[PDB]
Order: C-alpha cells, then structure tokens, then sequence
C-alpha cells in the first residue's frame, strides 16, 4: 500500500491510497450516512454524527473501511503493517479501547481536526479483536490527515503506540515510520536537476537523456523503496491549481509507485498488486477511484441525498485473485 | 518517452506511449480522414487512402503526429533519440526518400502489416529536412507495430539505418536499441518471487513486506532505466481479457514508468515529464489518453463519420 | 569506518577496522604496557593491569586509541557515530562515570570476556568530557569483541545507552545499530548464486558474466550501504584455516568496503577516506595494519618485552590530509 | 577480472589486474628471460627479444601469461570475454596469424609503445587454436598499456576485430568495450561531493554520514558494475607521489572492486573470486602481488640476474578451488 496526502494553495486536501493485496476482498465504495448505528466492542454504542465515504466491506451492517473520509475533510487510511503491528490481547481498563478495525469510524466520527485526534490518542488502546470470529485481525498501521496536517499511528511490540507527524505526506508498509524517515537521509544524493557532460580521466562521459540526477531512486515494490520514491515525488511535485489538476497530480504519483500485477509473487504463490487507487477531494466531497482491470476514473460523492440516507449506500463490488 | 505494445489472446493490439517533454507543443488528438491531401518533399504528392488517429499538431494543414495508428491496426510512435539520430543531408537517388517527419504517414498510409513495412524500409532513406524552415528536425527513433509483431527503426551516425524485431514490446530513448537489449542481461537477478527469511551469520534477516525479489529495479527516469523496468513489467504482466482490462493493464504499465513532474529538471531549467499517456486499441479503433493535469480517460474513435470527413478533426486539451 | 570480527574454527579471533576520516591525526601503533599510569576523570587514578596494542595518539602520556586489544584477547573499536552519539553533560552519582574517551582502556584493562563487560556496563555512565580543553569530544559508538561474542555499545539522545548482540560481526557509522539490522531485511533479494538465461516475452535475456545474483548490492560509502555490503560479505565468506588465510580474509572484506580517496568530499571541503585498515589476531597477539599510501602489511606484537616496557612504545606516526 | 592502469606525474606506469576465476590454475609468477625459445604456431619460431614478468602457467616450457609486462614498460592483460570472443577457424593468408594465447608474448616481445602495437595490429589475425589439444581456447579480450596510453583489443562475432583507446584506464568482462563506455553516461549523477541537509515538504532530511553523493554506485560483481565503479574510482583518485604511494593507490582501487569469496557462486556451483591482485611498476621493474589467502604484498623484479637467465624463472604456484 501507499498512502498520499497534499493540499493546493487554497487548503483543499487530496488524500488516498493504493491498496496492494494478494487475494480477493470484494471491496467497494460505501457511504455511511449520518445517524447510522455505530456499535463498539468496548466503548458505549452510539450512532454516526458525520457522513463518511470510502472503500471497504460490510459485515452485519457495519461498514469496515480500508480508507474513509468524513464530510468535514478528515480521513484515515489503514495500510498493511505485517511483521510489526501488535495489538493488545484484551482491553486495558482506563484506556479508550478500540478493536483495531474500529479506529476508522472512531477517528472520522469524533473529530474534524488532526490536532484533536492527536490529543485523544494519548489515552487510546488498540485491541487484537476482529469484527467477528470468522475474520482474522488485519496487521495495519494508519495515516490520518486533514487539510492542515497528517499523522501516522503505529502500535507494535517494539515501540508500543507511537504517533508521528507526517510532513512528508506519505506512508507505505513495514517497518515503522521512524525507520523510513531515517532512511531518507541515505537518499539525499537524489537531485531533480540533470547532470551535465563530464570528463573521466579525459574520456568524455555525457548523459544520454534526461533524469540522470535521480540515479539510485529504487523502482521495486519493497515498502522502504516505495516510501523513498513516494516521498521524493511528493516533495518535488509543484503545486497544482484546480480540482482536475490536483486529482491528476495525485493519481500521477500513486500510479508511479503502484505494485504492478505479475511483478510480485508472494511466498504463497499469489500475485500481490495494486487492486485500486483512490483519492478523496475534501473540496468537492468526491471519492475518485480506478482499479487494476478498469482504468476509468469513477466518482462517488457526499451530498444532501447520500449523507442523509437511512441505509448504507453500497456500490458495485470489485473482485480479483 | 516510453512506447509499449502487447496483444491479448484474441489478437487485439494495445499500442501507445508516454510523451515525456520539457515544453508545450500544443498537441491534441488529430483524426486524418481518407482522401486527405498528402504532400511529400521527395515523392509525388498524393492523398490519404487510410484514416489515421493519434496525437500531434497541424502545420499548414499537415498533421504531424507524435504517434498515430491507421484504421487497419498498424501504428507508429516517434520517440526522442538525442545524441544518436542522424538523417541524410539530402535525398539519395534510387531510394524512397522521406524527410524524417514523413515516416509517420508513409507507414500508416501505405501498409497494413509490419512485414510489408520491413521489406519496403530496405530502400527507404530518411532525410534531415524539417517540415518547414520554422521547425527543427526532431532527433527521433520509431516503434512500429501491428497485431503480429513490432519493429524498431533507428538511423544513427554510429550504425546507419537499423531495423530490429522488438519481442520485448517496449522502447524508450537513447542510446541505441541493441545497447538496451544488451543491458537486460545485467538485470537477470530480478525475480518476481519474494525472498524468504534467512540467517546471516546466525542473525535472523527476513523481508518486511512483499517485493523483495526485484531488488535493484531502477525507478528513475534515465532512458536505460525506464527501458529495464518497462521491459520487466511487460514480460511478467499476465494476459488480460477484454477491452477494459487490457486498456487498464496498458495504462498500469505506462503510468508506472511515467516521468513525474518536478522530478526531472533539464539543463535548460525546465521540468521534463509525461505530458500524456495514450493507447490505441486496434480492436475498437479507439485512441485512449489522459494528461498530466487531467487524469480522466478520454476516448476518440475512428468510425464511419470521422474516417470519411472532408476536414482534419482535432480535439483539444 | 567499518569494524569487522570473525573467528576461525579453533576459536582464534580476527578483529579490527577501517578508519575513515577527513583530517590528520598523525596516528600510529601504540603498545601500552602493564604497570603504566592510568588516570580517570571520575574514578580513582590507577595503573594498567594488562598490556594493550592498537592504533591511536598520545596526549600528555595518555594513549588515546581508535581501536585497541588486550593481551587476553578482548578488544574494542570506536567508530564515528555523528548526529546520534550523546553523552551526559556531567557525571551521575552512583554510576561508574567514564569520559567517553576512557571506555577504550576501561574495557581493555578490567575485563577478559564480553560477558563481564555487558554486566559491568549496566552501571556505567558515559560523560561528554574531553581529555583536555584543547580537544573535542568525538561522537563515537563501539564494537567490543572477544573470541566468543561481540557487542555494540551506543549511547544516544534517542535511545539512551543500548547494548546489542552483534552476530553479524560488523559495524559502520550512523544511524543506530537496530536501524541497520532492520535495513538488512530489504536486501533479502541478494543471492550469491548466479542467475541463468531467461526469456522476457520471448526475447532471450542471459547474464554476460558472473555476479548477477547480487544485483542491488550498493557500492558507495554511505554508512548504511557499507553496513549492508560488509554484513553480506561476512555472512557468505567461508571459514578460513590458519593465520595467513584468516588475516587475508579479513583484509579482503575490509578493503572491499574501503572509502576510496577522491570518491568522497565532505561538506567542509575535505577528502574522507580509509586512512588505514588494521586487524588484531588474538591467537598471535599481533596487530596487522596498512595505510592508504603504503600498502605493505606491517606487524606489531605483544610479547614479554613490549608488555613489560616502562614506557609507551609508539611506532611511526602516519600523517595525512 | 578488473584491469587498471594509471601513471604518476613523472611518467611511471602502474598497471595490473585482479584475476577472478572459478577453478584452479596453480598460477605463479614467471620471469621469461632474454634469448629464451619462443615458438609460434603460424610464424617462424624465434627467441625472446626482451625479458618479461607476470603471472601465468608453464606448458611444455612455454610461459602462458594471464598478464605480463616487458622490461621496456609495455604490458598486456588478458581478461575473460565470454559470449563475445571469437577467433578465426585456422590462419588467414596474408595476415600475421597468432593463436589467441600467443598475443601475450607477441605484444610484449616485439614492441615498446602502444602506438606501434596499434599499427602492427592492423594486419594481425587471431586464430581459435589452443596451446595444445589438452587445453580449451580461452575467450579473452585484452588491455595493453605503456606510460603514454592504453588500448583495448576485442575480437568478437558481433564486431570483428576492434581496437579502442582506453582513457578511462580500466577493463572488466563482457559485454564489449563500447557498451561499457556508453553505460557510463547513465552514471553521470554520481558526485564525490556529499549532499547537504534538505527539506522534503518541510520535513528536515539530512545525511547520516559521508558518501551521499555517490548514491547508486553499484557494489556487486557483474562486469558492467565493476567497470562503472573502477572507472569512477580511477577518474577521481588524485595523483600519488612515489613508488609506495602509487602501488598503494593501485591496490586500494583494485581491492575495492575485488570479487569476494563466497559472494559469487556460478551455475556450476563453484565460487568465483579474486584469487590475486597484481601490479607492475614500470619505474621499478617490479611485479607486486597478493592472494586471496595470503595478503602479504610480495615483490618480484626484472634485474640483471633475472633478465639474463638461461632458463625460465618460476616462483611458487598458488592453488585454490
């Protein structure tokens, strides 16, 4: 997975992710409206206060999101974090206890600013509890963003719960976020500016085409390598103006770091690849997506009809693997 | 630039390119209909016999294509080939003489199969002659493809005119095609299969996520590096079924190797990037494209109306 | 800097380092004998109880070692750890307080086994105090080894004092040791075994020469990259038999990862390069070394004459930069 | 294999190679004296015009060199060139015909300057014939150097006989020399100067250590990769003064690009590695070498006693594999 966020000069947020998986989930766009039942495994049951859009599955009427965004412009994406994610065996008294899947709606229902999320997370404990006994707990970490800032949330055996500022605007997979941030110092030799003709011991040596300054940028799908490239692209991509250009910029970056079908075969023998790329535009309350086998940009919107539905609105399910 | 071609299991061709440039050409989709006037600098002027679609600019009523495709499913893309491309100073008696820009319509107007093109090229001489005094001659090389095979055409000071089979289905920029083919042998260590946990002197070392077998795959935009990655992705992407899935596969590969705005600044100080990605589907006669600043997939079609137009038709972006 | 240790099948230790620097030190081999004055900033002054050999400089009769090894087979090398090393502003009551430079002789004078060092370090505090006001405090971390095991010692603002088992046998420079260990998982695609001929879409693609399995092994001098390469070479270098073959194996690995003069210019404008490579062989009590401008392998030995000297034995000083 | 040549400011040549192989040869230093029998397959037999030193084997009194250097300062090294090298089926009328193994002594016996070698090579034909029927024909290419210049000689099925100027001072293995020269343009992003602290989307990103400018320099043993690295190191290594410093500079570069034992296993299951590194110093008429299992720098010299011997002079044979 790769998560990405950035804004335009007007404070409009473009935020979303590639989902990179090696099996089917039947994922689809879900709109969760206001006043919808919101049970919790450890907290009091309540109802939704905000409409939410994103991609996920529905289990017994509960929308379990891979990534989702509220009508106020605050979103969250859960990305794979294997060999690292570790949640508590049971709830911890005194904490706000959430089964790990519940963080998606807890963040998007209760807050409009990442600043509020950061403060509340100081007393949150994530529990190794699945939606029901027929599912396994997904090893995930999260990127959360509004138009002002983004944070990363990781819970591990090594470090416990950590919350990091994410000025880079990106996230991938394992290992932990500080490891990846530290890794960027090893790529400071990257330069967008092309090299020029040189003399190596008197032998003329000159570029054959543009791009020579980024020698060493990795193009494989190892999470550390996609992190470096996504951070580098986001750091150097100029500001875009308008909805079309910012959505395009977003898909340009995420499609650059997509995991391409056939290029990764896991130890189980299955293809791992980017099954979808999705972008939420806070300015237009529109969720854009395309899929590995259908490149058409589909759009889904939070509006006065969808936000006030009495039922979940579910769209066509995408199948693969 | 990156050119790409592949077919499905039913013989439908998907063929197109990224255009990676550092200036605006004011390009758009041009449909050249049948019976349109077609001048030649060194041949008898004539008219088009086949309709053609693609991306380019119109210069004094001449459609100058970056890449274009005829109604019979034969196409050609011209990609930058600096420090290498060299064409004749003037026409050479006894040869079919073409100004280099004229190869685009010469190929798409006179042939339906690459086999015919390969034979006719044996007596073609490309000439260093611009469309008019107001334009420079573009240093280009070409990929030409139908549903059966693709060829690469390069004319260089170093090697003269060369025509290669292109089983890999890809082309980028300089150096020459044989140089790139030879480079692939240095990347035989790439493997789509993930690595497994290991012991380094007793220290457990294990992957943190998937993708470990492709360690060393380059992700920068140097032409040699886009060539390796595009070739590797095309070699390992399984067959796709149907128009939607094949167009998506095509765009998945080309967007992976796109040159991203802001990540390349040339020595003249300008950003170089993938301004558009375009795919021609021979089976639907449809040219798909999106642009750096508009990701929506746009479609333009050779149909009985557009193919029989009395005008050039252009669609702007 | 790159530190390296390994043993043969008879328990003989080969341990040493490349010193990679950008300024002159006039360094040379120093034998510190038994019964030599040993002052401490925060402990009772004493005398040496064990003879030590290594490379260093002499400051008012105090031998300050870059790396050193005692007559009982226990050694330590201090390697640069910039942007990370952090020692306490002053001594801490109740701790064994050592100015950071004092760890070299504290370790080699008081112990013969790493197991003892590990236990004693539980109550050690390293202080940011130079040998005198005319010297800066070097930001260092250390590898310590006997014939049974090696440890890494790092003290940082990020993590405080950490002591790691170093099964890999290597150490370089920043960042911290756990970061480098974690980085190795990103290089699991490396394989000593050569690739074979392949078909890419029907195009024959075959190796042009041997070595194809290690595609992606980095050859620059960034510390993370030398760590990966040194760890990989040591992991795959077979056992060697006898003194000459083990010393050669050692120099083969370290010279492979040397920082080559002219290839690195630091931001202060100075060339940084491997000024020397050195190996202590515990089995022969011999320190082997060569230098960037003199490749001859020189030997210096702890014996009954040198170990019982009344004076420091200082061999020729090596000037550079 | 990697070949390297450079000079000091006084016109003294340092020229030699790493021998990287996957089988035993029992190689050793051989001095071929003046007036020694010199048979040719396709030319009249003669005697040696001058003394030569280098590394090789002796076959029925014929010294067959991996690399060799005459007393007048001209040398040649034969390096593996598989999948390319192709010599003629039998001699060709009107040419100076040499079995490919005969070029080593043909060049070093008949010439002092590369300019004269190049002119003579215009009528030379290399023949696919072994020293006797018990040996295969080695698929070699050659680097030839004096103090003024170096050339590469390649005879391939792809290109026929080609002679290239070698300002870079290096040679490795396949593919052909022009391919490698062309490859260097793809590495123009390399810069000895370290990067500086940067801001990636407002996130401070700074080097952890020196060497960041050479991001992307490959460290594996694929021939193209050793060629890039060897060329880059030679291009940037400053001038050295005197015999010791220049010999050290030479060994520093070649040991940096050595093929390390255990890190390359060929498809036949055998280790490929640098069995020796050797350097001829024209100014001292001395051949320096060390070996994978004996790092001592040994010296062998062309002098009044060795150049005038009535018999071939051989030194100890080095076995491996």
């Amino acid at each position: 997975c790769t998560g990405l966020r950035f804004t335009d000069e007007q404070g409009n947020l473009y935020f979303g992710r590639n989902l990179d998986v090696g099996q089917d989930y039947g994922e689809g766009v879900i709109i969760t409206p206001r006043h919808y039942p919101l049970p919790y495994k450890f907290l009091d049951n309540t109802t939704t206060k905000k409409a939410v859009i994103g991609m996920g599955i529905v289990v017994d009427g509960y929308p379990s999101y891979f990534d989702c965004y509220n009508e106020d412009g605050l979103g969250i994406a859960g990305l794979n974090f294997p060999h690292f994610a570790k949640f508590s065996d049971g709830p911890i008294d005194g904490k706000i206890n959430l089964a790990s899947y519940e963080i998606m709606l807890w963040v998007t229902q209760n807050f409009t600013h990442v600043s509020e999320v950061k403060e509340a997370l100081k007393n949150v404990n994530l529990v190794n509890e699945a939606i029901n006994s027929s599912f396994a707990v997904a090893p995930l970490h999260w990127i959360i963003s509004d138009s002002d800032e983004a944070i990363i949330v990781e819970v591990s055996k090594q470090y416990g719960m950590k919350v990091f500022e994410d000025k880079l605007g990106v996230l991938t997979n394992s290992p932990d976020f500080n490891w990846h941030l530290t890794n960027l110092g090893n790529y400071t030799g990257l330069n967008p500016h092309d090299a020029t003709a040189q003399s190596w011991n008197g032998q003329k040596v000159a570029p054959w085409g543009v791009g020579t300054g980024s020698l060493g940028l990795p193009g494989d799908s190892i999470p550390a390598d996609r992190f470096v490239k996504a951070a580098y692209l986001n750091a150097n991509y100029p500001a875009a103006k308008g909805e079309k250009a910012n959505v395009a910029k977003f898909f340009n970056i995420l499609k650059s770091v997509a995991m391409i079908k056939g290029s990764v075969v896991n130890v189980q023998g299955k293809d791992e690849y980017t099954v979808y790329t999705a972008c939420y535009s806070s300015g237009s309350k529109t969720y854009y997506c395309n899929f590995e086998d259908d490149f058409e940009l589909k759009t889904y919107k939070l509006d006065d009809k969808t936000m006030n539905s009495t039922s979940l609105i579910t769209y066509h399910h995408h199948h693969h693997h």
